[PDB]
């Protein structure tokens, strides 16, 4: 069962199409969040993608034909496409777009100066005490669209509907906090059917505009999850996570899109140093294992490129699928969605989707935890400096299972490629996990 999606940050359409066929589909990922496919300003920075010029599908990722080809191939492989949609603004200043269109002084090929709110700057203190400025003024000089206008709404809705006709199944509404929830409700009344929609709203508390305001228009990104998870794994006790979710004050599970990190917060935008990223290696492995095994939210695995400390830098000069060579795991694309622990976590979530409860929670009061998903699976994380050798109770059938974080079951189900975990006749497991390691077993990776 599909339960997890992935953000292929800055991946071109050819690399995504191939990735769907060779890896994402066979591994069970549900969908791919692509970078903005519409026309945007020229320049190599990654953020040029967030300054639209028009709604033509000609971007750094490729052209319209390549985009349509990617949707078809991913769809045939059983993987959906979610498009990052800019509903709040257009590009700042003036210049040229990736399809040749010119713009300047709030004048674009599809919008006139009268289609935007009058210019004013959003100050940091506005977030806490002025919802009007937050939703009507400019986010770092980006031309703020008049989202209450029937013309503006029809124009964005027409773009969304065209993407659906091509086969796109979902949308990420970028900068949703800067658009009145009522403007979004009006917009949705113009969108055909009911696609998957998730809204980016950063709400850590004490904001004039809250995340809860967007619960009726679709899913909402729960940024408290990324921040708290990262803070607990780095500075707290894993034992505290026994009631992670609504118990910590997060939004309802069924409404939340969660993650260990995203493209903004791994760069310091909307997240501090406590956010765990690929740079943290095994720490990142363990945090993803927890998120993918824990039954809260709809997770999205991050897929990055090594930016070498340059937070403005665009992606690698080489494609992921380069002449039969895979440019992953080194100083170009990191390909976290391929990391053993992470893909194994996705496999675990997909195979325990019939039991969303946390059963038989166990911990050593600090950094060692273990819990099940009923008789569908069980897992354990050891973040201490000594071996975890406790005997834990499970609801699983006795037998031998592959630790899916370190390998998989063979086609004939007679062997595993990694270590074997034994569930005794009484349902217990005698753990043997080294420092900073983990194990996860599920009912569909049982031997012989
Ligand atoms: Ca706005
Ligand atoms: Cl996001």
């Amino acid at each position: 069962t599909p339960t997890t999606f992935v953000h292929l940050f800055e991946w071109n359409w050819q690399d995504v199409a191939q990735e769907c066929e060779q890896y994402l589909g066979p591994k069970g990922y549900a969908a791919v969040q692509v970078s903005p496919p519409n026309e945007h300003i020229t320049g190599s920075q990654w953020w040029t993608r967030y300054q639209p010029v028009s709604y033509e599908l000609q971007s750094r990722g490729g052209n319209r034909a390549q985009f349509i080809d990617m949707v078809n191939r991913c769809s045939a492989a059983g993987v959906d496409i979610y498009v990052d949609t800019l509903i709040n603004h257009m590009a700042a200043g003036s210049g040229t777009g990736t399809a040749g269109n010119s713009f300047g002084n709030k004048s674009f090929p599809i919008y006139s100066p009268q289609d935007f709110h009058e210019s004013c700057t959003i100050n940091n203190s506005d977030y806490g005490n002025d919802r009007y400025r937050v939703q009507n003024c400019e986010l770092v000089g980006l031309a703020d669209l008049d989202t209450a206008s029937n013309y503006v709404q029809n124009t964005i809705a027409a773009y969304i509907n065209d993407l659906q006709a091509i086969g796109v199944k979902g949308f990420r509404f970028d900068a949703s906090k800067h658009v009145a929830a009522s403007d979004i409700q009006s917009l949705m009344a113009k969108v055909n059917g009911s696609p998957v929609v998730f809204q980016e709203v950063i709400d850590q508390g004490g904001e004039a505009v809250g995340a809860s305001e967007y619960l009726s228009t679709g899913l909402v990104t729960e940024f408290k999850y990324s921040t708290e998870l990262g803070n607990t794994f780095r500075n707290g006790s894993l034992a505290w996570l026994s009631n992670f979710g609504e118990g910590w004050g997060f939004m309802p599970s069924s409404s939340a899109v969660v993650f260990v990190d995203n493209h903004d917060n791994q760069r310091g935008h909307g997240g501090a140093g406590n956010v765990i990223t690929f740079e943290d290696g095994r720490l990142y492995d363990l945090a993803n294992v927890f998120m993918l095994a824990y039954p809260y939210g709809y997770p999205k695995v991050m897929s990055s490129y090594d930016f070498h400390g340059d937070t403005d830098a665009g992606g690698p000069n080489v494609p992921v699928h380069n002449n039969g060579n895979l440019e992953c795991f080194a100083s170009n694309w990191k390909c976290e969605h391929r990391w053993s622990y992470i893909a194994g976590g996705v496999d675990f979530r997909n195979n325990t989707a019939d039991n969303w409860a946390v059963t038989n929670w166990w911990d050593n009061t600090n950094n060692q935890i273990s819990f099940g998903r009923g008789s569908s699976g069980h897992m354990a994380i050891n973040k201490e400096d000594s071996t975890l050798t406790a005997t834990v109770q499970t609801d699983m059938a006795s037998g031998q299972y592959c630790n899916v974080l370190k390998g998989e079951l063979s086609a004939d189900a007679k062997s595993c490629s990694g270590e074997v975990i034994t569930v005794n006749s009484d349902g217990t497991i005698n753990l043997n996990i080294g420092a900073w390691d983990a194990m996860a077993i599920h009912k569909n990776a049982k031997l012989n």
